């Protein structure tokens, strides 16, 4: 620890002056100490002349003082010196012209010495930002500039703070106020101090520096007179380290290695630093809930601990009895409810000495005058009132329509809340209170409320204290409780029976409590003392053990994590934390004007987030971190009216009387006008086309039905508690749900009827945790849980565990699959992940910067690098080759909404442009291919109101249109201005018919439960000229809702089973029966071969019927060795396949930045792709002897495709030079090439193309694919015709005629295996299974290759 440490904060966050009070006090002891007497007997021979800098007079007297009684050496005597020196600088006058650069170069020196004197202590850039803002605030200079000079002038501030220090000793060493204001001038430095002490803070002001029971005195003075200018003469060496030369040097230093209207407004808002040396204990916590201003629950500002239960809740008046303890909480000692407990409405405003103690509901403590009973009053920083009425009633006026009446019932002594008031909702809660000995206590609670009438009868013990809270009339209580002797709530059973069991030690101090599962929550405290803090939490098991160390000097607490890591919090006088700094040293901070509103927030990695408010308090501008301004607009009624995102799109808005938002002007004009019911509720919302969406609700104000824009009402159903019993789908589908009435999990859903009949069951424990889930088939999945609570297995229907381990802080430690195999995760003695095992023992590092983001992830190959803006956005990443040294480098670019706006890599660029409201209009993909001229794909989307895409205008100049009917629903697919399919739908918009243009008819048949129930496709009028296509498919389900039958016309039947867990492990058929073995993880295994291994232990399978692979350090396949084949595949430093050696034809991949596929070339054949998203729109071959375009449309907001026209031209795209090039050649694509052939596809219920037919409905075009995409069999009616060609696969992927690898957008799909080359890019993000594919490929798509 630091021998001296600071409280750096702003000017404009405080306004009491407590810590002036505790400094001016512990002046006062030291004087009382050693030369016993008075600030006022020195006052007189006290005439010295120094600046108006009232924190600088107090820092420089503090100093002195403890410089003169406490002696110290070594580096503390050092520091102590340079900070004495440096409240010193901005404390002495001449030169006055100087006085404003000295009185700001000193909390810059105290800033540095805060973040430089900290056991590995940098100055980090938002230190130098700090700087930067505290010194323009004020002079408008330079930072760089400023500390040169004072570098080069330090020898006369320090020349002149001894001479000041001479001075100010020159008072004592022989024997018998307000304003910082940098031109006015302190004519006896004694007079502020006294002043100071005169005023009444309200804060206690008990000295924390105890002196040394010595004497010496005026000989201390003496000495340190005599060494004043032994300390302050060396100063000056910037050679000794923690001296002001040293943090000039080392600020110079760190500015130098980092270098490489509405602005002025804000800095009169006071953003100016100061720091102090001695503070104030806080008054109290603050309203604040955040993990910055309470542990896991001890609050931080005042150590308290407090934990809010919930006994039971009355859900049709929305009313929960949340009983509040507070260790601290002296005043409700013989509480009803319990000692130190607080039950709802138990709020009251006591008698002490200095006036009138209000302690609200949440607990805290708010002192008030004498006066509140003859006038009004505000609390400052809250926004409540309090005034009083000729009939003794005091009114609350917490903020809203809800006034409360405290009424007095002994010689005014203690005002207990009688009862409120609604002249709004024309509610009032009555309490009923029963007098005893003068000690009036709450009987009943009367909720005369519109929503429902209540009568909360309670009964007391010999103890009076409650020990049943009835409702009504009815014999069950909704809450027990028991009282031990002494007067403490040692058990709490709520309405369900799930008792809470408190432990306390002999001093009504909660030590234990457990919660509704018996997971205690123990605590320790400094002292007995009802306000000595938690020092002490820990989980019943040890997990979660912080310890709080509160400094003795600052505000400040040391919060110790289970590892003993600590995290610094400084808060403010009111509570309200301004500071965190993290054990790394990433700080946290905080400004808050005077009345306590944030406006600016630097977070850990420096993300600055500030807030510039109106004159009329209303938040008119939040500067983002990456430098956008949101400017709020607000109307002479005080509602935000307009809005003004950083790019300048204006969201205009209009309200209704009730202050509620009648009217919705997006940027674009599309007006979205609501309606709301007498309750201030949503009961009717009519979108920019006039489409209107009808909102009904019930008595309680829970949404009973949904009227779609088209008519169709789906109905919520509730009992009248409010439990949701039931809801009803525009097709007369109902889910009714079940609760539990007994058991643990009484009050909880305990299961689901489905429209079909089958009933999910679950179960939970008394704290909601999922502890059985049994499924529509009947199949338990288990879970499990350990002491601290966390889950720590879940054993699924196979009895297959995957079971994890958390460290002490709940951070998941070690996690193991169902094989066993465990994935270490790692942590740093900060908390920060560094480590990885990944189930096959590849370890990757994570190595983070100063900002504490993501800067390294050391594969054992690759080692990625992350280059990030002043956001956290980032600006580019470097996948260098640990061994080869090729480094593969990608470049994005964000706009001011922090959307992606151009990203770029080796072999592409993909400029993004978007409209006011924020969607995609535009998307130049700028191809770098190999020794091919550059060239520019541009898509193009036309929106219509209500933000559906009903055009795209593809590179080459061909349109798709979709054509829109209603809120979003696609009736037609245009092409070229020329339908190509026409929809119809159901009342739930279920497609239920579609119109080829080929003249072929596909209706679809869904099922109670909306799974599809069958497909038939036949022509619209049948023909005897041609042999039209018809097929048909009628899927069955199981129980479990996964598919078990299909009854298709040309497959025939097939038949599918499926493993617990939903994995296929069969379809047997006419053309082929075949059979899955999944080991635990998912892995493929070949069981057929004895040799075999059972399970996959690394999930990298080595051999799978004939093919044997060979994989890297990094899990992806480089090589599939079979018969008479010999794959090798090349990857780049991102995972992805660059190149492909099949039996010496190599093969050459390329991918945007995206990892979109952007060519594959085969020696002189090159098949260039397209995509405007996640969608291959279209495919573009170039060679000597054919060439071809195929135009992919798929179905909307769908990876299904739908149709595939080409011409026989190499693509027509915009060659790289732009806004000239797209437009006026986008127009030239108007003229287009004409598309040649039009061919249709027919997937399954999947997705996955099953055949394929030609603009006369004839079919051109089948395949037989195996259960996992590899293709067995393909029926083309014309082989070499590139149009009646299909290379598309299972939802989202794409045939390789090189590999036989599916290309999914991410990963290449091994059909055989049925697993990705390649680990997922994504982690234990996407499954278990990295490398698996899905369980189900039958319902299950994976189209992206995540």
């Amino acid at each position: 620890q630091p021998a001296v440490e600071l409280a750096v904060f702003n000017l404009n966050s405080v306004t009491d002056v407590a810590d002036l009070q505790m400094i001016a006090s512990q002046v006062q002891l030291y004087l009382q100490v050693c030369g016993n007497t008075t600030l006022e007997q020195i006052k007189s021979k006290a005439n010295i002349t120094t600046v108006a800098n009232i924190f600088a007079l107090t820092g420089s007297v503090l100093d002195l003082m403890l410089y003169a009684t406490d002696k110290k050496t070594g580096d503390a005597a050092v520091q102590r010196g340079a900070l004495l020196a440096a409240n010193l600088i901005g404390l002495f006058s001449e030169p006055n012209n100087e006085a404003h650069a000295r009185m700001a170069l000193r909390p810059m020196f105290g800033l540095m010495a805060e973040c430089l004197y900290r056991e590995n202590g940098k100055i980090k850039e938002t230190d130098i930002k700090r700087l930067g803002l505290h010194l323009n605030a004020m002079i408008a200079g330079d930072l760089e500039n400023f500390l040169k000079e004072t570098q080069a002038k330090l020898s006369s501030l320090l020349i002149s703070a001894t001479t000041l220090g001479v001075t100010i000793l020159q008072s004592m060493a022989t024997p018998a106020a307000e304003k910082r204001d940098p031109k006015l001038k302190f004519t006896n430095w004694a007079v502020p101090l006294i002043d100071l002490l005169g005023k009444p803070s309200q804060a206690n002001l008990t000295p924390k520096i105890q002196p040394n029971i010595t004497s010496r005195l005026q000989q201390e003075a003496t000495q340190a007179i005599a060494a004043l200018s032994q300390t302050l003469q060396q100063q000056a060496n910037a050679g000794q380290k923690y001296t002001l030369a040293w943090l000039l040097q080392e600020t110079l230093k760190a500015i130098q290695a980092l270098e490489n209207t509405g602005e002025y407004e804000r800095h009169t808002k006071g953003d100016t630093l100061e720091f102090v040396s001695l503070q104030a204990d806080a008054l109290n916590a603050p309203p604040c809930e955040g993990a910055d201003s309470q542990s896991g629950s001890i609050s931080y500002s005042i150590g308290a601990e407090r934990v809010q239960h919930a006994d039971f809740y009355l859900p049709k008046i929305g009313f929960s009895f949340i009983r509040q303890y507070n260790s601290q909480m002296d005043e409700f000692d013989q509480s009803m409810v319990g000692a130190r407990w607080m039950m709802p409405f138990s709020n009251m405003i006591q008698q002490n000495a200095q006036g009138y103690l209000f302690i609200d509901s949440k607990g805290r403590k708010h002192q008030l005058p004498v006066s509140i009973i003859f006038e009004t009053y505000e609390v400052p920083y809250e926004g409540w009132i309090i005034k009083p009425l000729k009939n003794g009633e005091l009114i609350l006026d917490f903020g809203g329509e809800w006034r409360s009446h405290f009424q007095s019932f002994d010689g005014g002594k203690n005002y207990y809340l009688v009862k409120k008031m609604n002249e709004t909702s024309q509610e009032e809660i009555l309490l009923e209170y029963l007098l005893l000995d003068h000690i009036a206590y709450l009987k009943v609670i009367n909720f005369k409320l519109k929503q429902a009438e209540y009568e909360l009868k309670f009964a007391f013990n010999e103890q009076v204290k409650i020990i049943a809270v009835f409702l009504d009339d009815k014999a069950e209580p909704l809450a027990r409780y028991e009282y031990d002797t002494q007067g403490n709530l040692i058990k709490a059973i709520d309405q369900n029976g799930h008792t809470r069991t408190y432990e306390y030690n002999q001093f009504h101090q909660l030590t234990r409590y457990t919660d509704r599962t018996g997971r205690g929550q123990n605590i320790r405290y400094e002292s007995t003392e009802a306000k000595a803090k938690a020092i002490e939490e820990w989980a019943d098991d040890g997990s979660f053990h912080t310890k709080l160390k509160w400094h003795p000097r600052l505000r400040q607490v040391a919060v110790y994590d289970a590892y003993d890591v600590p995290t610094y919090y400084y808060f403010d006088l009111d509570g309200f934390t301004y500071r965190t700094r993290l054990a790394d040293g990433r700080e946290s901070w905080y400004s808050r004007d005077g009345k306590k509103r944030i406006t600016r927030q630097i977070d850990f990695d420096g993300r600055e987030t500030q807030q510039e408010y109106n004159d009329q308090d209303q938040l008119v501008k939040i500067v983002q971190p990456n430098g956008g301004i949101i400017r709020f607009a607000y109307n002479k009624q005080g509602n935000l009216v307009e809005i003004k995102d950083p790019e300048g799109s204006i969201w205009k808005r209009e309200y209704d009387e009730n202050r509620n938002v009648s009217k919705e002007i997006n940027p674009l004009g599309h007006i979205t006008q609501y309606k709301y019911n007498n309750d201030n509720q949503l009961v009717e919302v009519i979108d920019a086309k006039g489409g209107v969406k009808k909102i009904q609700y019930n008595e309680l104000g829970q949404m009973i039905s949904y009227t779609d824009c088209s008519g169709k009402s789906s109905t919520w159903e509730y009992d009248e508690d409010g439990a949701l019993t039931a809801e009803q789908t525009a097709n007369n589908k109902v889910v009714q749900y079940f609760y539990s009435t007994k058991g643990r999990d009484k009050g909880q859903l305990q299961s689901i009827i489905y429209p079909d009949g089958l009933k999910e069951y679950f179960e939970h424990d008394e704290e909601g945790r999922l502890l059985k889930h049994t499924d529509t088939k009947g199949l338990v999945t288990e879970y499990k849980y350990n002491q601290v609570g966390l889950l720590e297995q879940r054993i699924d229907a196979n009895r297959h565990s995957v079971a994890y381990q958390w460290d002490k802080q709940g951070r998941i430690q070690k996690l193991i699959n169902q094989n066993q195999a465990e994935y270490l995760f790692g942590y740093n003695p900060y908390g920060y992940l560094i480590r990885e095992q990944a189930f096959d023992g590849e370890e990757k590092h994570y190595s983070y910067n100063e900002n504490g983001r993501l800067f390294q992830i050391r594969r054992p190959n690759i080692l990625t690098q992350f280059d990030y803006y002043a956001d956290g956005q980032i600006a580019s990443k470097s996948f260098t080759h640990l061994h080869t040294g090729q480094k593969q480098t990608e470049q994005f670019d964000y706009n001011l909404n922090s959307q992606l706006s151009r990203a770029s890599n080796e072999v592409s660029q993909i400029d993004l442009y978007r409209n006011a409201l924020g969607q995609l209009v535009r998307e130049h993909q700028h191809y770098k291919i190999p020794e091919l001229k550059p060239l520019t794909a541009v898509l193009h989307y036309e929106y219509d109101e209500l933000g559906n895409l009903i055009k795209t205008i593809r590179p080459d100049g061909h349109t798709l249109n979709h054509l829109v009917y209603g809120s979003g629903h696609i009736y037609a697919i245009g092409l070229n201005n020329q339908e190509v399919v026409s929809f119809q739908r159901d009342d739930l918009h279920r497609e239920t018919t579609r119109l080829l243009a080929n003249g072929l008819m596909q209706t679809k048949q869904y099922n109670d439960v909306g799974l599809l129930s069958s497909q038939f496709i036949q022509p619209e009028q049948e023909t005897q000229d041609y042999l039209q296509y018809q097929a048909h498919r009628k899927y069955h389900y199981d129980k479990n809702y996964l598919l078990s039958q299909v009854e298709d016309s040309r497959l025939g039947k097939l038949n599918y089973q499926y493993d617990p867990i939903g994995r296929l492990i069969a379809a047997q058929s006419l053309h082929k029966t075949e059979s899955f073995n999944f080991d635990p993880a998912g892995n493929l295994i070949d069981s057929e071969s004895v040799l075999s291994p059972a399970q996959i232990k690394n999930n990298l399978i080595k051999s799978y019927k004939g093919k044997h692979y060979q994989y890297d350090v990094q899990g992806n396949v480089t090589e599939i060795i079979q018969a008479g084949k010999n794959l090798k595949l090349t990857w780049d430093n991102q995972n992805r396949l660059i190149r492909s050696d099949n039996n010496g034809l190599v093969t050459e991949y390329g991918y945007d930045v995206f990892g979109r596929r952007l060519y594959k070339k085969t020696a002189k054949e090159l098949t260039l792709f397209g995509w405007d998203g996640d969608l291959m729109i279209w495919e573009s071959f170039k060679s000597a002897q054919t060439n071809y375009t195929k135009h992919y449309i798929y179905e909307p907001d769908s990876f299904v495709p739908l149709l595939q026209a080409g011409y026989k031209d190499f693509i027509q795209l915009i060659e790289t030079p732009i806004y000239k090039d797209p437009v006026w050649n986008r127009n030239l694509g108007k003229e287009r090439t004409a598309l040649e052939q039009f061919t249709f596809y027919h997937c399954d219920q999947v997705g996955t193309p099953q055949t394929m037919t030609n603009i006369r409905g004839e079919c051109v075009w089948e395949i037989l694919q195996d259960t996992w995409g590899a293709v067995s069999q393909i029926k083309a009616l014309n082989q070499d015709n590139p149009f009646e060609q299909n290379n598309l696969r299972f939802q989202g992927q794409y045939y390789d005629r090189e590999t036989e690898l599916h290309y999914n957008r991410y990963r290449y799909y091994e059909p055989h295996s049925a697993r990705y080359v390649s680990k997922d890019p994504i982690g234990l993000e996407g499954g278990m299974n990295t490398s698996s594919y899905v369980s189900d490929p039958n319902q299950w798509i994976d189209p992206k290759g995540l």
